[PDB]
């Protein structure tokens, strides 16, 4: 069915409300035109991010009451460890408080200064941890991924030709690892095919190169494979997920996404020495290998949530609800990234605001504008997020200048999607009303989080 | 909006199975085609009743952690007490575990054997307690309420002329009280007007007669007054609620309906001496005046929920959600009781299954078909629920042969309403295929709960 | 060991505090010298009752998050039903919101007007439901049970000679049933031996008389059997519990005691017809046979709690903590009921206040006095509770005029017990300071709950 | 009181197994006689650490249901913010997932390579982050702190003469900051006086040097000031806390200690520019300025818990409970570090097991014996935790060969303290029977976590 109903009931609710346009206007100014700086109670439907904003189930809340809070040997850790071993198939697990905790560990463990890390497009925290540790990032995604309007399947795939080139021009020993993300967040939540995962494994293995996945949205990815990759139609999400990771040497994971929790993450690997070193390091930044900066109750919620994510009807509905928002927007002629990805609809800021150049930050501006007319919060995913080149000092110039309508799992309904789509269509009517922005405060890294702007 | 979006978002979800049609058919058979005998774990959308099946808020769940479990003098009781005094404007309140507990107390307190209790139709528990305490029931609802097709506003209103007639024929002193229900469940959830409540108060007061309300769905009732009664456009739900009860000497309430909880109710009154007698009685059946057979956490959740029920956007959506399901069914020509009430849609199974005789249990069979085709549980409200005649062994044969689609508050979405509507509308496009049922097991009493059937 | 440590850890806490003596004095006056009328937040350690005041475990709180709130077919009901079948061994179960709900059902089901019900001492609600339904109560406990200071084992036992006499003088057909309580609350929480249960079964069976247990404190009872009855020392609590009920035709149960919950109860029986009739009746007073006036989450907590009660270390500690309070009091010469029972220490009001007669209510007075000097709340269990004879109109005159220090399960520590014992010993120092009381308001039944007094 | 009763009662309990000695011996062996390798489910009383193992209140659990899970601008953050501003009096606050996260930020913000950080002894994570950022550590604690038997008040005080010496020898500009810990964990949980904090503030301020506090057990510290520092008799815990931090430029805190939570911490500072830099850094390691790697519910629980920690009766009992265990051990002649600290009792295993050499791991073996005999887990803080020398392969051989009995807040009773004390005192009456241990598995790093032993 095109748009299935929620494969669950509502157990408990929280109120939503909208403050007037004029109140929202004061608010957008006081946040320095950065949606990141608005306050939760001032937001009606909050599509800033699907990170940590998911609704847990009654089963997970039951596990929340059974937190075994021991510093060492918590039953919750054993339950997480066993679940991840079973479902992802890696030998070892190190819990971390969230994803960038596990990225800090991997980057410190796996990178020698001056080595290359090659990935299917960059992510902000991931790239920063690679570069802080002295790696050079190389984008090996296909060119097509960078074209917003181009509707092709598995836009997340690595270009094997580009991978071959890197191996030829630099030498295998100078490549720390391949970073393969599932889905690809900045491409619009685009999936990677199993075929691509296999071919990447085969080539890297022949040269002795390691492959570490970013598992953050691996279930959404597995959904796309089931739906769209020939041969996978009668496979279960869990089977698909276990095969995906069989082509990897380990993974980083933010549980705050596809594990259906509000906090939590982990690092997995197969290598014993790397496991031993990872435990030496987790102690510095996170906590004991037996809790990694998480309460026992959160290891428990995350163990239960990751297994709930395997239910076909859950993930089908998750992905199709996002698709519904995109379909409504597209039917009205609103320009979006296509095809719609697993977790968000990305409005194409370049087309929405054809009158601005990327230098007056159309994407930051539109996000503000949607808040002002709508009370819906959305996120900048363009030139601001891309940050500065640390060799030249200029803005990285992404081809994708996008505004992200990001959907938390199990929180909103199709009627909420309708409210969002209506507000956005009206704003489209007068797209030309959206003004250029300029920096008034710029952080030294990850600048999009707390940067502040003024109109040009 | 004809249909506003949910004025809340989802905090937590309730896991459901999603079993396919073929398994649902096995479950229905194991249940002897009686939806009352289905296991909850086997049902996707459970529309058996809106009683005690509501989703609580995060604030209510917070209060669930603050239960003061004292047997006497719990802080949660004082919170419940002042909330009800504030919102309903009654002087005194006695908590009960649910509605029929309050009804038990009222009927023992307020009836002398042989006296009459007149009301706008009746509900089974309410009327049961009236009769077992010696009252004669007299229906004083307007005749229009008995016409299930008549699309008229405030169909729950008492006919003042019938009340006048009762006064003149039996004498004021032989009338124990008037029992005014808001809304009227038996008529399909039909609201009573403020004008009618005032007229009833004025006539009864001149004769010294008491009026007690069944407040169970008073908040749905208040929404209808707000939406449709000239002059109440500028009034809040709370103002309407407080005015409604100013025309009463007291009430009984099942909190499991409009107080947005899973258990709880209470008895209110203004008379000091009745309050005293009520407290003497509550200890025999329920508990102390300050717990009434409720945990402290539940008095707290009900205090919080009743106040949440006053929010305009909440009750508006609650009622418009039910209306959406009714509207969609009606647009497809599916026969329903009209107008659609505050809490449920009733299918006219006599008309739906015209090819079957009432002796083939059309409503019981339609309810079975609906579950098989959709995973939706509904309640038979026809000849089966009517029971078998005490003395002759004939069926009691009611005019209403209906299936009730009863909607718990804040549990389902419009997409779930589409599951229900689409399934029923498909069944209706080939209704003649629906098969008659026969008893294979019939208990001597409460046959609707445990009887088993097979297809003719 | 004499005084074992708690066989659990503290998971969560609530603050306790004490308001000054003068504030307590105003308070005791405004409650009309009835501890029942004080407010929970004005009480420092609340020993009014062990009914519904117990601390639940983390496992039960986990079940509280998994309430299946369906009106029919709740998984929680199936879990309760199965647990009670397994542990108590009765065929059928009907949930009720609490104990007196199940007593209302049994008394209506099993008593013909003018029949006798014979019991091992009376309880207030139990006796009232017997008499409301037209039974005459006969006390068949041994004489020894009525002597407070007499330290003998299994003071709860029925006098078989007294039972034989009743059978001889009235005829078996005029005895509705034998009511056998475990433990015996008003005797001081006194256990009944297995031998006595067997002999009672054997004699009643030969005459065709039914035996229904009051199961409210059956686990405490089972503890005493394990500890003190020869042959039972190597049996498990669960084994002992299952044998106890094998000598009964059914039971009433307040779950609010030994099932470790804050609300809940049930009625059990073996007879099919009586089960069928009980379901007809529960619908009138409580709710459906599938929930009996309980939320699904409470059926779940009660199923889990009853099974936790079977843990030997739990019940051993439960009973020995009470014994510790009694041992400290006795070592200081404070007069108590002996031996100390399962749930409470009962101060002997007659000996504490030798200067008053029972007619100036020493027990009500002392309870007030302990509150005033201590902030510890305790309960009257003497002449006030015993009520009036409904043939003569005079006070029932119990030989046991007692003040109950009642211990909620898993809430307090030995240090709390020490605070209680110290305060009470000091009050003993000046026992003569405690004044006579007289009624100023007397309820028509169960008068102790909300009766109000003034000093003579 | 020498030992007050608990100023709370139990709301809920945590289930524990209660396995007998013979099974405990098997568990210890399966754990290779290393208590760090025990499963939590196998332990009765877990005194491994007071970090993150505290029992929350009912109010905290209520706040756990009110988590506003927004990625930015959560209401729970603003609550945490204003609570810390109010209670600590720092201008700015950045949340972190726990203490070492705050330490990571501080040391990156406040240290230039080659600079000195001087402090009253150190803690391992704290000093680690100082060194890895280029600092040289200098101990400026009073010499008395190094004498574990010396029974002296405020043993945590900095020696102003050592600080003066450092200033004159290295120059103020080469001192990054002074790190003042309250209490001092390494000295046995020894408190610092207000006089010392003021003297340190005055000297450092004259030279332009910053002072940052490790606030982890500041509330235990404040209790000692209240109890023992002349002039603080009339001051509340809150007044003492606020005055303490007025002598600092900021702090790092592990909320998992004195904020009564299971996870959480924060970084405070007064300097506007450092606050700005801190927010730029927090996003790399932890999360947004308004969540810092914490769920919203946890910022809420920590806001509520920190305020609960200010209650006099609570902290008084917390500290006197630890003191009770120390007093009892000392009265029996069991050798301990003196005076007993705010959070733990340390057994002198060198003296306890005089018959063993440090090479036979007396503390590791005593910790094993304690578990076997009582079901109590303790932490080795001796030669094993000291590690093996980087370059020579010799053991690092510490002066302190101790077993730490670390007490989580609000989890245990005096009866549990008796289990611990009685078990240790019995072991001590035949200490010579305690056997030396030898390595059977030794990892290359963090050997205390995973090493395995057998008896010599
Ligand atoms: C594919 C991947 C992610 O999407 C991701 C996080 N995602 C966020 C939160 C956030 C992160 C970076 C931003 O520029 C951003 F604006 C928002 C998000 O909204 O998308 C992390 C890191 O996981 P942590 O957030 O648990 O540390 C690793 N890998
Ligand atoms: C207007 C009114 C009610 O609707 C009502 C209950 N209503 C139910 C539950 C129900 C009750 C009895 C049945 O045979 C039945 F088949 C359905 C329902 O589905 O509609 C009560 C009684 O409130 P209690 O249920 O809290 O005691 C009082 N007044
Ligand atoms: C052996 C037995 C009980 O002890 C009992 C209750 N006990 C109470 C509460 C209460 C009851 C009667 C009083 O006079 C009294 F002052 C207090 C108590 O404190 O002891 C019930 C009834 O169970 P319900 O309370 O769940 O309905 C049945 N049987
Ligand atoms: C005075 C201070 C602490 O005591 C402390 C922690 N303390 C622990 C846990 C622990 C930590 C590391 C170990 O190798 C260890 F064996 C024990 C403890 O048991 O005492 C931290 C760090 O706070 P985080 O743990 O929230 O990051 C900062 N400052
Ligand atoms: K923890
Ligand atoms: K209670
Ligand atoms: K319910
Ligand atoms: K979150």
């Amino acid at each position: 069915m095109n748009y299935p109903a929620e494969p669950f009931r509502i157990k408990s609710v929280e109120t939503v409300s909208m403050i007037p346009r004029d109140e929202r206007l004061k608010k957008m100014q006081e946040a320095g035109y950065n949606t990141f700086l608005l306050n939760s109670k001032d937001i009606y439907i909050d599509l800033l991010t699907d990170s940590g904003t998911n609704a847990m189930s009654d089963k997970q809340w039951a596990g929340m009451m059974m937190g075994d809070e021991a510093f060492a040997g918590s039953e919750n850790f054993y339950h997480l460890e066993r679940t991840v071993q079973e479902l992802f198939g890696f030998k070892h697990i190190v819990p971390t408080h969230q994803g960038r905790g596990a990225e800090n560990l991997l980057s410190q463990l796996a990178i020698k200064p001056g080595q290359y890390v090659a990935g299917n497009m960059y992510f902000t925290t991931t790239r920063y941890h690679q570069e802080k540790n002295g790696a050079v990032f190389v984008d090996i995604v296909r060119d097509e991924a960078h074209d917003a309007g181009l509707n092709i399947a598995f836009k997340g795939d690595i270009d094997l030709k580009k991978l071959q080139k890197l191996i030829d021009e630099k030498g295998a020993e100078n490549i720390a690892y391949i970073c393969l993300a599932v889905t690809v967040n900045l491409a619009g939540g685009q999936p990677v095919s199993m075929a691509n995962m296999r071919a990447v494994r085969e080539l890297t293995e022949a040269h002795g190169i390691k492959v570490f996945y970013d598992a953050t949205r691996c279930v959404e990815n597995a959904y796309f494979i089931k739906e769209q990759e020939q041969g996978f139609e009668n496979k279960s999400i869990a089977e698909i997920v276990h095969e995906m990771f069989s082509y990897a040497d380990g993974c980083t994971m933010s549980g705050k996404k596809d594990c259906l929790v509000n906090i939590g993450g982990f690092l997995c690997m197969n290598d014993d020495e790397m496991f031993s070193s990872a435990k030496e390091l987790v102690v510095v930044y996170e906590g004991m290998p037996s809790y990694g900066g998480l309460a026992g109750r959160d290891m428990e919620a995350m163990a239960i949530g990751l297994r709930e994510a395997m239910q076909y009807e859950y993930i089908e509905h998750r992905v199709k609800q996002v698709r519904y928002l995109g379909d409504k927007l597209k039917a009205a002629g609103v320009p979006i990234v296509e095809p719609v990805g697993g977790h968000a609809v990305f409005l194409d800021a370049r087309r929405f605001c054809e009158h601005l150049t990327q230098d007056e930050f159309p994407a930051q501006s539109l996000a503000a504008s949607i808040y002002v007319e709508t009370g819906v919060r959305s996120m900048e995913r363009g030139i601001i997020s891309a940050g500065r080149n640390n060799v030249t000092g200029e803005h990285h110039r992404p081809k994708l200048e996008t505004v992200r309508l990001t959907i938390p799992r199990r929180v909103y309904t199709y009627a909420h999607m309708d409210v969002v789509a209506d507000g956005i269509i009206k704003l489209y009517q007068h797209k030309e009303d959206i003004r250029g922005l300029k920096f008034i405060y710029e952080p030294k890294q990850l600048r999009f989080f707390t940067a502040r702007f003024d109109y040009i």
